[PDB]
């Protein structure tokens, strides 16, 4: 009881994920949540993401799942997990995958 379980992800703190060596079923995820590779490769947003795929059951559950989201109901797979992963980059509060070239929101 009380015991501990790790996801095997194997994505980088630093890097962030591995979106270049990425699954086309995990990969194809965070695109349908609108979710960018700068979210992907950011320190921030990648800790928050890589752990959804802890609450879909793992890396495994995420390509296991995407396959099993492909059949019933319509065909695409997508309406979903893709809804709850969706919510969870949200709780960035503000995260924007943005660049910076020339704003000020102060005035």
């Amino acid at each position: 009881s009380g015991f501990k379980h790790v996801s095997h992800v194997g994505w980088d703190p630093q890097n962030g994920f591995d979106v270049n060596n990425l699954d086309p079923d995990l990969r194809s995820l965070f695109s349908r949540a609108g979710i960018s590779e700068a979210q992907l490769t950011d320190a921030e947003t990648s800790k928050l993401i890589y752990d959804f795929i802890e609450d879909q059951g793992g890396l495994e559950a995420v390509r296991q799942e995407m396959r099993r989201q492909g059949g019933s109901g319509g065909s695409q797979s997508s309406e979903g997990l893709v809804g709850a992963l969706m919510h969870v980059m949200q709780k960035r509060s503000r995260a924007i995958h943005s660049s910076d070239e020339g704003e000020d929101q102060a005035g």
